[PDB]
């Protein structure tokens, strides 16, 4: 009689059903005869086999030594203080799944299609997430062979075996190409707050969330785990919450905070990370359905590594990503079309800012951001690349405003890309560099603004389709820079460049008897690539009344009349010489003013 | 004595009190004699009327046939896979109310009050949500007659009849004009996680949340529904969380995944939309209080129609409004002083990327966005607006940098403004330009940067203010475009340019008995809408030494001494020819550079 | 046999035992014999020393006349309607705490040391969050004593008394100097729905948070509070969730929505708040560990205050912080290395949009803003700092694109920085003005554009880099404004300018007997500091064939040959002249276009 079966609710219910409705770790310790100092990997298995769609956790620390693999819905509602801790061998895996339901049927055209047929739509409907999938290596980028094209899609209709999507696609892919097509059944693992313990030797993450869609991350933290803290995998339109998640093992190949997988869709609005290496790690890996990262979006984050890398990162399969707004010691720039912007980038202790070391080709955009150096900058610029293989589509570096901040030195370059001498054969894409939007630089000495060149001199010529260095301020008086440094590839037959304009004027005295007047040379503060266009032009002095022919002339009735006609007498990359020629020398000293303009315009 | 009534927890209170702090479905579908299988909308109806504040919902599918009307404080806790199914006639509905306390007693002046009398401020107080609301058809805008004027405010003090309100008033206000002053009573309706089923017949949206403020949405997910998938009514101060709110109906005219319904102080910091039509719609409908929508700011959203709509979208009612770091396919810019930034923007089926079709007035930006075009934009240009009413205020367009991709064609526009036929009269107010910030465009040929006319060439001039386009690339060797395209309106007497200069060096040999020596003529890259200003200086080759008066005469004792002259001989909208005038022939052939530099500076 | 513990779940557990898993409010109201109705200030109290970690409360509103300290972690779930009221007395206070562990034992170098040598690390270990701390009153900044230097640092590694720290120094701290080193216990306290109400006499904040990392606030609303109604103190990673923080008193030195007092690495990502003064404050207060503010960001946001100071707001102890998208009127731009970017920016009443009143040094970013005018801006210009102390480093404002919107006036400045009259020596760091990127003003006067100066003219120069006003738009043709006002520090010697070019065309005609033929002079619409470099040239006529010796010369065989030799003749800062210079005096009238460029290109 003493069975809460045997108690009535008002509702009617039984005392036992109305306890039903919520399910406590704590009763299934009882029942399973687990003490809460125990490993309850047992029990954890239990609940989820049991179906439970909600536990709620009392705050204790609980041992948890197995690898529990979660592949249904699963909530957790934890007290503050609960803490799974993994030791060497435990971790969660949440994870939705995948089947290979057809191959493409017609061809997919970049940033075009909308529609693909396929060779089999009969498991295919409406909402539908579908992953497009080319199994063979190599097919994003040459760099890593799991580098592998594909992209998630969502389904809009079918009609027969037509697929529309969503949106546009992000890559080609043709029929003939080993193109598999996947589908989705995401997982919903939901948590207020998950806090972890892990040895650095466990191999296990702490947290995995695989094929998962349209969600928000809680509250989480880590310590310890070897390879990384948190992995989103292969999701799909998510944001992720603020969090302690890190990474703080000896360094190995990994060592990431967060290690984004294989997503799309994916932003971050505000946080930090700390890591021995990579604190947001953009990349992931290369089983089936492992595809590029692209359309990310890291804002307000506050990221550091330990070790001389990035603490912000973009691997070599991510483009369409950004971080905004965000705080790293150094930065790599992924495949392209990626962003920094409005970012304070720390220089590494081996020298340079940002790093593009698996380049595929794009936009790679440098965005008002704040750069803070104090190496020379001789071994790696402010924005360094290095071109190991073939481009797939043109590289252009576009470095729009912001405050580059340092000391510099005689060889010091704030954007240098080099073809590799591994590379050995001619490139077959361009590159192009555009540096503008008044970005300034407090360096005492800086060699070049902008340089493009192979990586032994005259062997190949890299292509270059334009170099703008159009709108740059050097603050200090010391600096003489190069705009576009001068070599076989920047000076070759089809570049065309922008080069910033320069002027001034400089007062000259005739002498009698001149049959030119000239003024001494003038060494420019900002060099060319090469003799730029001049304009000269001659006129009064300020405080002077409007010149007549009497200025020039002691009898204004005597014919010829003098008159000073205004010439460039020189140019160098690095020199203008302002003159006037006469057509009568000259009887009387005259004090006036020649002016000055350089440029290059040839796009 | 089985009652839960007659237990006793240790705090003094009986079982059963324990049991009714919380409230779940599973009790009230007993105790109503109502299976968990059947229909469940009286269920829904009874705990709200029963003043419940907090329901528990077990993981069910459950139908709902009725619109479940929420009037009161509401929040579910719904376990993952409760699903309410609301077949052909359900929804929810979850609203504040309003009441018209009084009418405007002062005049109003747009950016510049920050208060206004009332004929009775008895009902008012301070942090009081006020509607400001004029009843007169077309009062906002004249594409509409739903679209009237009015805005959201906070109350800061009353003194008397006066009215302090926080911040400055959208609009003007008058007296004289029917504008009547509501109070707004809010609703507080929460849920962690809502998600709905409707046929595509179903003419309510799954949920509406209408006249609610300062409150940030949980997860929400909806199938089917006719018009909108989840609408935000009359909101003020709100974030939207991220969601799976979609339409997959046939086309009518919303299809709305999200609808933002005359709504102020409107965030979606992260997301994705699909839709039939919008995916996100801004804009709303014309019952009393439906003000127009501003201050709206979306950021990394990825939002797409099925149709050759616009995936992201604002309609004529909406002003400062802002989609940032989004991707869309095509693009709706509402009423003015609207921003498309850093956004990826594909163009429609119908050509074009971005359209003005419901223009009131403002700025228009477009600031660093990337465009992906397919066509010849020959028909509709990437930026296309068409003025079919009056302005309210003079129209901007301000296409700040960013990356135009495509192959364009001998007819492709970047930016064109046209006035229909169908308005048959002058246009009061003006329309400006600004093109700049290094904007890259890959076209093989362009007709032109920007373009304003009637729509009848000679019927009316279209007043323009000013057409700046100063720095733009475009990167191919065969495009040849006007950066302002010459006409009737944009070559008007008041009308302001800037256009991006040019320069260039070209070398000339004089022959002997040259009188002039000319340059072949030029023919410039980037074409002017009139005879440019052209500046031509003459100056030595680079590796030769500094001019002195030996260079052009035979014996510098032998005056006059020959002189060369500087001169533009010819000038075009697409045409300059350096040459020199000599004061006495040639005797001697010369090799020798001449400059130039073309531009247009007027404002 | 009629108690909780009687009854046997099925687990085994005893129902009290399920009943004790969950806390609520209402048990201990019972057991303590405290009515719903009474101050429950003992409840609250005896429920956190109870160590309860998570209590669940009813909607009611409850008397709290004490103010409750909780020192351990602690997490509400209040039903909707839960309102805690304060009275003129409660409150509640959430705090960490922190103890001196040590001192400072080698120096660290702003934005290069990434690790610190301490007296003792004994207690230090990898994860902790540590102070660095000046004591010494003004070691920050000079404006206000308790602006004392510091940071907060995660620590990355301890080898022997050397900490590795994740990040860069923000700042230089000596050995020598002052500085402690504090450990922080953080407290982790949660809600879901905290709503307050206190009088406006209450000198408690409704809530502070102290000492807290790692989080994102609930819901959080008070009425009442006499100084402000949120703080979040010495906190360390966060995001702010949308809110109805607010402060409605009279003014005070603070009435304050929310305060950010003394925290790093703080995002607000989407909300509204009012205030009498500022609605969100950046600063904070004096005690131990109570660091500068940095790494702020705040984005689409509307900010009010009802007094006439700012909405937003950054105080002198606080840089490297951003307002992004946000609406405001006025604006305080805190020590520098701070932005606004992209915001709605109105006017306050007693004239100006930004102020820059307790600078420190760095860069005062904005960037693409809107500003709302309507004063004549001749007392304080839209821009307006004044200089009453020392700098640390340079100063430089830095206003890159947006619109500027008003009437203007014959006296109004775009950006002016002035030297106090009460600092009565000699600047030692220099100010720098860069305005660029196309920014438009619609004013029909304007006096300048950039003006640096002393408060007594000739007493001091104030020491200046460089000023570049390079790319602006006045949009009216009435405005005739200075680039750069000129005055003896905007002249000083080593001052270097950028100044915006101007060109133009000019026809004139010969004369019979001319021996000069000069353009009227031309009055400059953007006056220069000082006489700009000019260049003029000679050209024909659009629609003309091009030029030979004929045009000028009756009969060509006749020589000396006639040719217009162009010069600038009259200079001034305002004005040109282009004229030509004949060789032999004209003996038939031609009609020819004179061309003309200005401008100051000197860094
Ligand atoms: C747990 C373990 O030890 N696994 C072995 C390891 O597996 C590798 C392999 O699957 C590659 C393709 O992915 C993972 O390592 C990447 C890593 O994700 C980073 N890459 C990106 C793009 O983010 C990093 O930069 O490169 C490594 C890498 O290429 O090794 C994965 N490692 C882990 C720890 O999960 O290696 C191999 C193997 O055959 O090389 C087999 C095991 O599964
Ligand atoms: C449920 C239904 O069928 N209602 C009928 C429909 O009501 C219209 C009407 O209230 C207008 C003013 O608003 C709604 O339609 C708008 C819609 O919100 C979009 N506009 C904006 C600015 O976002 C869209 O672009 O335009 C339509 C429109 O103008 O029709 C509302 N429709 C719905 C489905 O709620 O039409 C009428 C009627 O008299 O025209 C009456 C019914 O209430
Ligand atoms: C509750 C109270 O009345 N406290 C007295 C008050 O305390 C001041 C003092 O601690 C200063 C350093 O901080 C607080 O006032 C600041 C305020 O935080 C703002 N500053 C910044 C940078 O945000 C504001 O602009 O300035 C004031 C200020 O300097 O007074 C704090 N006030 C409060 C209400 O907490 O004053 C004193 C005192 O000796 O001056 C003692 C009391 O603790
Ligand atoms: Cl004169
Ligand atoms: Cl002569
Ligand atoms: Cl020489
Ligand atoms: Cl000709
Ligand atoms: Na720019």
């Amino acid at each position: 009689a003493n069975s809460a079966s045997a108690i009535l609710d008002k509702s009617g219910i039984s005392q036992q059903e109305v306890n039903d409705l919520t399910a406590h770790l704590d009763t299934y310790l009882k029942k399973m005869n687990i003490l809460p100092s125990e490993d309850i990997s047992t029990v954890l298995n239990q609940v989820k086999s049991d179906g439970v769609k909600k536990l709620h956790v009392k705050s204790r620390e609980y041992i948890v030594n197995s690898l529990i693999e979660f592949t249904d819905d699963f909530e957790f509602v934890n007290e503050t203080g609960t803490v799974f801790n993994f030791g060497d061998t435990g971790g969660f895996y949440a994870s939705g799944s995948h089947t290979q339901i057809t191959t493409l049927a017609s061809d997919i055209v970049k940033n075009q299609s909308q529609s693909f047929d396929v060779a089999d739509a009969s498991q295919i409907q409406k909402g539908d997430w579908l992953v497009i999938y080319c199994t063979d290596d190599f097919s994003y980028s040459p760099y890593r062979n799991y580098y592998r094209k594909g992209e998630f899609v969502e389904v809009a209709s079918v009609s027969g075996n037509t697929v529309k999507f969503f949106g546009r696609a992000y890559d080609n892919y043709l029929t003939s190409e080993n193109i598999v097509i996947l589908k989705v059944n995401p997982i919903n693992f939901k948590f207020n707050y998950l806090k972890t313990v892990s040895t650095d030797n466990n191999p296990n993450v702490p947290l995995v969330i695989d094929y998962a869609r349209n969600f928000e991350t809680g509250y989480f933290e880590n310590k310890g785990g070897k390879f990384a803290g948190l992995r989103l995998r292969r999701c799909f339109n998510f944001n992720i919450a603020i969090n302690s998640a890190k990474n703080n093992a000896p360094a190995n190949t990994l060592n990431y905070g967060i290690q984004i997988s294989n997503c799309q869709n994916y932003n971050y609005f505000g946080g930090s990370n700390n890591s021995t290496r990579h604190a947001v790690a953009i990349g992931g890996d290369g089983d089936l359905g492992c595809v590029p990262c692209r359309n990310g979006y890291v804002s307000g984050a506050i990221l550091h590594s330990e070790t001389d890398t990035s603490g912000a990162d973009m691997h070599g399969n991510v483009e369409r990503t950004v971080y905004d707004h965000c705080t790293t010691n150094y930065a790599t720039f992924g495949a392209g079309d990626n962003e920094y912007s409005n970012c304070d980038i720390y220089e590494r202790e081996g020298q340079g800012c940002v790093l593009i070391a698996e380049p595929r080709g794009g936009e790679f955009k440098l965005t008002n951001n704040t750069y803070y150096t104090k190496t020379p900058l001789n071994s790696w610029s402010l924005v360094h690349g290095i071109i190991e293989k073939q481009l797939h589509e043109d590289l252009t570096v576009k470095l729009d405003g912001g405050c580059i901040n340092g000391v510099g030195g005689a060889s010091a370059g704030i954007v240098t890309i080099r073809q590799s001498n591994a590379l050995n054969e001619a490139l077959t894409k361009k590159v192009n560099v555009h540096i503008t939007g008044g970005v300034s630089c407090d360096f005492d000495a800086l060699r070049h603004w902008a340089w493009v060149e192979d990586g032994t001199i005259g062997r190949y010529t890299v292509p270059i389709g334009y170099i703008i260095v159009d709108d740059v301020v050097n603050t200090k008086d010391t600096a003489n820079p190069y705009l576009i440094y001068p070599s076989q590839s920047t000076l070759a037959t089809n570049v065309k460049t922008r080069q910033m304009l320069q002027q001034g004027v400089v007062s000259v005295t005739s002498a009698v008897n001149n049959t030119a007047t000239r003024a001494n040379v003038i060494n420019l503060k900002y060099k060319y690539s090469k003799a730029p266009n001049v304009i000269v032009s001659v006129g009064n002095l300020v405080g002077s009344a409007s010149w007549d022919a009497t200025f020039f002339n002691e009898d204004t009735n005597v014919e010829p009349l003098r008159t000073p006609t205004p010439v460039n007498s020189l140019v160098a990359i690095d020199q203008v010489r302002p003159a006037i020629l006469w057509n009568k020398k000259v009887v009387t000293p005259k004090t006036f003013n020649l002016y000055w303009e350089s440029g290059i315009r040839e796009i």
